[PDB]
């Protein structure tokens, strides 16, 4: 009856795991994947967003931004006196390198896990049928299930005048031919945070414009702690002010705010949020219901045409990660071809934010456990301290960034924060870590707040001398308290004694 | 009864269990007194209160460790992230950088047993009898009683009395953190946790090193790990004699001219023994007062009480428990609470996760692949593992050094991590056992080993969500199995985790 059993259209995080896991059960999958170029003309290889724009290249200029970081304040402290000069090209060319391998990498993968690869834009026709142009002629497959995985695009604000000529996203920052020089982030995002944050360690001279607050929807406390930190190190922050035209002026680009300020640039990159992939799908026409953003509502990864699924980053009311792609495209392979009843439990999602400090958590924000079960009934337990390792290096201010001689450190580079439910035994409801290896040190915590770990669970878990992970054994000031959670101590995480 | 006693609590020492036990039992309004008194190593080196972690362990080998990781960083990675650099070490820097760290942990320790009302004696005490404990102050012997006395003197270095020449020209974990002159060409003697510390940290920094190691690495732990780790060691820079121990220490010149047990002689500048640490026992008097120890020299105190129950001993002293700074700290919290806050509180042995800070560091909880077979037999174990390279080190292209070299095609270093669960299939694959090698070990178990506390299946880890990009998420997509035979061996570049 259908040439397929699976049709997947897109070849990134959700598409690749969705079509390998069904091809699995001797299932015939076909995927479509292509790059439509960014707004600059960018594009790359098979493997979606995360591989080519995403996760991977930024996770290389964050490392390249630590070296960096570790050059300028540590290495001359631990015996290592050290000159260094930065080529960005030199950078590109790695993370280039990387990705060209993980592309070819991904294309065996796909042949080898007995999926049919297509390198076209695909198009629904009907329920049961997907449209594509090969060698110029458009040629039509049918398949028992169609999966829609086409991911986002950054988005560009088409009412500010010179955005779409002259801007830059997260499409374009990765690859480019010159280094960016003076950049202008418009975004207080975690895309924008994390961006603005890699190019001031790399020496980039580096502007936040920030519409409201930072990392809208996490926990403010952890938010407001790294906007300090990268106040800190040199990144400028424009509060509550976004650009109303950019124009070429010579060589940079000249922007005026909504303050009535204007400032030149050499590059200006939005990182104000992403919209969904969907516009040439032909949805509409087909009876796939969009909500009001323009995502396609689909709770159970089932759209409104039941031969029809969605997964990652397309789908109304879940998280933007890789990971919760990837798992979504499994669990819905084995629900379509091995009788599974498996879904993401989208309690526990955890994420990390690739900050100059990074923050790690799972579960609930302050604001999100208060608001659900009410202050009287929530405890918060935490720490603000230094890693051992810094504590001996005494990082310093950049000296045109100190208020008076007084403020010559750094701000203390961790946070660790439980969020209880004092009636439940002190439940924990939240995991918040802001500091270095955030993401490492919140994995495994989020399975021990999966499994229901209480404060007394942490209390008598023994620590790992010397972490900073070993802090979580060790909370003892609470919010309501109103005592001083900061510690002064140089053994970091943990307790010599 | 107690009206007799001066003293509610007499720590005898100022490390890790005794600062932790004398503070937990002043917060209560007990009157307590703490001894520290360093009799100087074997070659004269002193330092300030705090103990062995503070002043000459955890506190010194991290930063050294540090430094480590830093040229690692500088010579692998920073001109592939775009760093032109150019480096040297002086290991004077990083002595100094060490000791100021270290001088004001001893300054801020002094002003915690102050401010929490410890009353600090720096000098050594003995026992006179269940309840008295003596030392010299300003040449007079004096005497104080307690109700309860704590033994927390820790221990020392070992260093073979039979092989001659080893007192007199070897240095131990005492002198190598505050060497006035570096070090050299060095021989560390022992594949113990602290001679594969230092040797691997001695390597990262540039010195010619040898390991000399009588068996196995890491005796105790996992055999795959600790294998895995020597072979990083080696492809790295560090050698090692198999087999083999010093007979003879001898002065030639500058150098000295070490014989090996297989005849084969070897000049070094500097010769370190790590084989292991004694309990510092031998000055408390415990055989007039009946305090029992073992064989060793450890106190026999199962639950902290010796055979004397006035006298309570925690940390390396003790028999049949691990020696690390959070068990001895928390042991010495509880006994405070169970002595005068009526706390029933003790520590569950059976899940005290360590780290092994080597190049590519191993943090395990649990049971060993051997220890798991051992109890529960093969036919009801799976070991799911994965081996990989952390994403930022696989785009680095880190090299093994030109003169390790064997073809143009062998130029990679070993791949930087190792996932592995140990899973009991009658118990419904629950995880006994939890290893990773790899960066930031201690940082990925610290968690890991609560959710093995708790009891953790492997449907559980493979039901987690991993964060991407990280090595930690591996944990979330175990597949291979050792009973399979198929290759655990993942040669992409997305890191711990799949990218699709
Ligand atoms: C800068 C940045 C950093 C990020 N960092 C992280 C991080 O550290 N951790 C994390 O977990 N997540 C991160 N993310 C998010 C992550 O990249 C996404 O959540 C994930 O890639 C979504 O997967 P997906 O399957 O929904 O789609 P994508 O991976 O976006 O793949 C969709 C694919 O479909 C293609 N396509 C689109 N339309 C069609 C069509 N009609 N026919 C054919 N092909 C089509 C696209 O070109 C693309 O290749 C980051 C995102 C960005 C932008
Ligand atoms: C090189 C090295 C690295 C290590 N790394 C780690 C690590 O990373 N993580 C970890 O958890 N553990 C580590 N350890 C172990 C950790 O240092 C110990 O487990 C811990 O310090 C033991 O605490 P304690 O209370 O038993 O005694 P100690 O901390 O050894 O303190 C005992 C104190 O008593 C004093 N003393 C002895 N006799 C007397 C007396 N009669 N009167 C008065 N004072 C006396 C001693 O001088 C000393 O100050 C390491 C050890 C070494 C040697």
């Amino acid at each position: 009856t259908f040439m397929y059993d699976l049709v997947v259209i897109g070849g990134g995080s959700g598409g690749m795991a969705a079509a390998k896991e069904a091809a699995k059960y001797g299932k015939k999958v076909a995927l479509f994947d292509f790059v439509k170029p960014s707004t600059q003309g960018t594009k790359w290889g098979l493997g979606g967003t995360c591989v080519n724009v995403g996760c991977v290249p930024k996770k290389l200029m964050h490392y390249s931004a630590l070296i960096a970081s570790s050059i300028h304040h540590d290495a001359q402290m631990s015996g290592h006196k050290t000159s260094s000069s930065f080529e960005w090209g030199k950078l590109v060319e790695t993370l280039r390198n990387h990705i060209r391998m993980l592309n070819f990498s991904y294309r065996t993968g796909l042949r080898v896990g007995n999926v049919e690869y297509i390198n076209a834009l695909a198009k629904l026709i009907d329920p049961h049928s997907v449209e594509y142009e090969d060698n110029g002629q458009k040629k039509t497959i049918t398949s028992r299930y169609i999966l829609l995985a086409t991911g986002g695009r950054p988005s560009i604000p088409e009412t500010v005048p010179g955005a779409i000529q002259y801007s830059i996203t997260s499409d374009d920052i990765f690859f480019l031919s010159k280094s960016p020089g003076k950049t202008l982030v418009i975004g207080a995002s975690y895309i924008g945070l994390e961006t603005a944050g890699f190019l001031n360690e790399l020496g980039f001279d580096t502007t936040v414009a920030m519409r409201s607050i930072p990392l809208r929807g996490f926990d403010r406390q952890c938010s407001e702690k790294i906007v300090e930190y990268m106040k800190a190190t040199g990144t400028k922050f424009l509060v509550g002010v976004v650009p109303i035209n950019i124009e070429k002026v010579n060589e940079n680009i000249k922007v005026s705010f909504s303050d009535g300020s204007v400032e030149e640039f050499e590059t200006v990159l939005y990182a104000t949020g992403r919209n969904p992939d969907v516009k040439g799908l032909n949805l509409n026409a087909i009876g796939v219901e969009v909500s009001d953003s323009g995502k396609i509502i689909a709770p159970k990864d089932a759209t409104s045409v039941p031969s029809i699924f969605a997964v990652g980053d397309i789908v109304e009311g879940r998280p933007e990660l890789t990971p919760v792609a990837v798992k979504a495209g499994i669990l819905l392979a084995r629900r379509l071809f091995a009788g599974s009843n498996e879904f993401i439990d989208y309690d526990f999602v955890p994420t990390t934010v690739f900050t100059p400090i990074e923050y790690g958590h799972v579960g609930l924000s302050s604001e999100a456990a208060i608001a659900k079960y009410g202050e009287d009934d929530i405890e918060e337990y935490l720490s603000e301290f230094s890693t051992l390792e810094i504590a001996a290096a005494h990082r310093e201010k950049p000296e045109h960034l100190r208020e008076n001689e007084m403020d010559f450190a750094l701000p203390l580079n961790c946070l660790a924060k439980l969020v209880v439910v004092k009636s439940q035994g002190e439940k924990v409801v939240g995991f918040h870590f802001v500091g270095p290896n955030a993401g490492e040190i919140t994995q495994g915590f989020s399975l021990a707040v999966k499994l229901g770990a209480t404060k007394k669970d942490f209390d008598d878990m023994i620590g790992i001398h010397p972490t900073d992970a070993e802090v979580f054994g060790i909370l003892e000031v609470t919010k309501r308290s109103g005592e001083s959670f900061v510690s002064s101590g140089g053994c970091g995480g943990g307790k010599c004694g």
